[PDB]
């Protein structure tokens, strides 16, 4: 992975990004069209075979170590764990406690020379209810002439707090992280979604974001990942709909996830390459990444059994076999919180009580063992850039 970004300069979202942000942004840059960097979310704390306890600070064991032997090259959290609602995090800990917990669980993966990237959740402001309650007109209400406008300002600056505190102990320098706003916004269901937001007004939502944390809040750590829900059919309009503008987006992604009871069929790989394809050129011709930021056997995970045996695999050739498509930087899979809808990764049964390996496992090894699928000890070099300069 040769280090042909050293020395130049790019168009961050973020002028004042930092070294090791930087330095994530030219590997990403550099890695592109070499290798693809597989992510995994909650990939240190939620897996069948975990055996640590509690809310697993710290924790360095992993579903896909147990699996292939290696870690993901990024390790996935979300803003919930702020929360307390997911792992590290506790709904019984203060809210300084649970920044304090995630923070030592980045720092840990950091340590082992992961890459971080964090997803967001946010609560309804209107409702007080989840990301999943979409009433209330949550978008026009937390905007700047917004009756709940403090509220969010509020959540930004315990975003703000954690990025903060977010440093490496051994060498002072901040943690990057690739943060990524108000996802699958072309969807209706998140409060941010399509069906009860306006283009316009997401728009602003999302440059409202970029624009408090990097300029009220001085946050420097941060890439910005923008990724509507697939599929397009091809069709950029469809996902450029939302798009806040070339001065806040980092990277190109998109969501998208297979069917549950028929998995690995032509028309989902088909329009992977598509759609892929697509944003991969957007990037090119803009000068940014792409990226595929979440994909998955399907919404509600992979089955018990039963399941296409040949999934990652073949969702990595029909990556692969297109110019532009290829090209993309790095593909995560989701969270194992457990059956019956949350299963993405195939486990090796190390514990001896799963009653053996998953039915998955030996088509995973070999999506690891690709040459094109970078894991963690395929990513190390990507925070030793020195001399990479902004705008
Ligand atoms: C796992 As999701 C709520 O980012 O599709």
């Amino acid at each position: 992975i040769p280090k042909d970004s050293e020395g130049q300069s790019f168009k961050l979202v973020d002028s004042n990004a930092s070294t090791l942000t930087k330095s994530l942004y030219a590997y990403l840059q550099d890695t592109s069209g070499r290798q693809i960097l597989f992510g995994h979310q909650h990939a240190v704390d939620e897996g069948l075979t975990l055996t640590n306890s509690g809310d697993r600070v710290g924790s360095t064991q992993s579903e896909v170590k147990n699996a292939v032997g290696d870690y993901p090259a990024i390790f996935g959290w979300d803003t919930l764990s702020l929360d307390g609602y997911e792992k590290p995090g506790n709904e019984k800990n203060s809210q300084a406690q649970n920044r304090a917990n995630v923070v030592q669980s980045m720092r840990t993966v950091h340590e082992l020379g992961g890459i971080i990237a964090l997803s967001m959740h946010p609560e309804n402001f209107v409702t007080g209810n989840q990301y999943n309650d979409t009433s209330g007109d949550v978008v026009k209400n937390i905007l700047p002439d917004g009756s709940h406008h403090e509220v969010f300002n509020a959540w930004l600056d315990n975003i703000a707090a954690f990025a903060h505190e977010l440093t490496d102990q051994s060498t002072g320098e901040l943690i990057p992280v690739i943060f990524r706003p108000f996802h699958e916004q072309n969807g209706g269901w998140f409060w941010w979604g399509a069906q009860t937001t306006t283009a316009s007004e997401y728009k602003a939502l999302y440059r409202y974001t970029v624009d408090y944390l990097r300029d009220v809040k001085g946050v420097n750590n941060f890439l910005y990942a923008f990724s509507p829900n697939a599929p397009f059919d091809g069709n950029l309009t469809q996902y450029l709909r939302t798009y806040p503008g070339d001065q806040y987006v980092d990277i190109f992604g998109l969501d998208q996830y297979d069917n549950k009871a028929n998995a690995g069929q032509a028309t989902f790989l088909n329009g992977l390459t598509q759609d892929l394809a697509m944003i991969s050129k957007l990037a090119d011709e803009k000068g940014k990444i792409a990226a595929f930021t979440e994909y998955g056997y399907s919404p509600q995970g992979f089955n018990e059994t039963g399941n296409y045996l040949q999934w990652y695999t073949a969702v990595l050739e029909a990556i692969k076999k297109d110019p532009n498509a290829s090209r993309i930087a790095y593909m995560q899979t989701w969270a194992n919180f457990g059956y019956p809808t949350n299963m993405f990764v195939p486990y090796r049964d190390v514990n001896g009580n799963l009653g053996g390996d998953h039915e998955l496992l030996p088509n995973f090894v070999e999506f690891y063992e690709d040459d094109y699928a970078a894991f963690l000890t395929e990513a190390s070099g990507w925070n030793l850039y020195q001399d990479i300069s902004t705008i």
